[PDB]
């Protein structure tokens, strides 16, 4: 079966996403990224955007202190659980922006990086795309869905957006066929994005995920050539 975590499939699943967050194909590059992007999550930084605002970079800090006793984010623990749900600066700053570089130069840090990617971004994203009868291109749909809306069952969340696919289409796991169940997917996301000014873009589904379902390339193969905010990707 031809499913999202092959080698090579997992490697365009990263490029796709890191276009989407960092404008490169270049996904082993972007483990050093922080930025506050203004859109009132705070410090957003690493391979798949973990924000101070939202747990998951406290998480992720709080996992690498655990394997990697003394790496120079551990001291900004307390900062990172003060400023959680909220898009304060307050105790990180310079010292916490030198302290990521620094520990994204470290395989460790790296390491925790992937770890929480894959127990609650792209392992989730695969084992329910497998469950629904998902292609490689519906894993992708369900993964990029997890990295910029996140875990959960509210109605914008992954889990409520999934819920509203499913209200307006079979799954292929039902008999559903899988371009109209993705259709349904993408358009109950769109939604969703609209809400949000950060989000209001739309391409990284409309001129990359829309465009492989058009193409009907479901097992997400190379050669495959996309666009986000204007610009054009390709992966060979
Ligand atoms: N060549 C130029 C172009 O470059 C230029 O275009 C710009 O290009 C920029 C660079 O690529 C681009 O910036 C990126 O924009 C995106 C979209 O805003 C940013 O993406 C962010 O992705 C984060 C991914 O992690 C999101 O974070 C997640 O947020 C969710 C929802 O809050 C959270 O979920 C919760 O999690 C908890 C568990 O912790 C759970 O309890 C809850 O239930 C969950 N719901 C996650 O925790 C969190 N990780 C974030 O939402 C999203 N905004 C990215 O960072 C930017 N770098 C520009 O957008 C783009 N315009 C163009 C412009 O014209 O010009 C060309 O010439």
């Amino acid at each position: 079966t031809v499913d999202l975590d092959a080698p090579v499939q997992k490697d365009t699943a990263m490029s796709l996403v890191s276009s989407f967050e960092n404008s490169s194909t270049d996904w082993q590059a972007q483990y050093g990224y922080l930025e506050d992007i203004a859109d009132g999550r705070g410090y957003t930084g690493g391979l798949i955007g973990f924000t101070s605002g939202t747990g998951d970079m406290l998480e992720l800090v709080r996992a690498y202190s655990a394997s990697s006793p003394g790496n120079p984010l551990e001291q900004y623990i307390p900062a990172l659980e003060a400023v959680n749900g909220t898009d304060s600066h307050a105790g990180l700053g310079q010292g916490f922006e030198q302290a990521w570089a620094d520990a994204a130069e470290t395989s460790e840090f790296r390491a925790a990086q992937d770890a929480e990617r894959d127990r609650v971004y792209f392992d989730p994203a695969v084992a329910q795309g497998k469950a629904d009868g998902l292609s490689a291109l519906g894993q992708f749909a369900y993964y990029d869905t997890l990295v910029v809306h996140g875990p959960g069952s509210q109605r914008d969340a992954f889990g409520g957006i999934r819920a509203e696919a499913l209200s307006a289409a079979l799954p292929p796991s039902q008999g559903g066929d899988e371009t109209e169940y993705l259709e349904a997917f993408f358009d109950a996301r769109n939604v969703i994005m609209r809400e949000e000014p950060a989000h209001a873009d739309t391409s990284r589904i409309d001129t990359a995920q829309r465009v492989f379902l058009q193409n009907g390339n479901f097992d997400l193969e190379r050669p495959l050539t996309w666009s986000v905010y204007g610009d054009q990707y390709s992966l060979n």
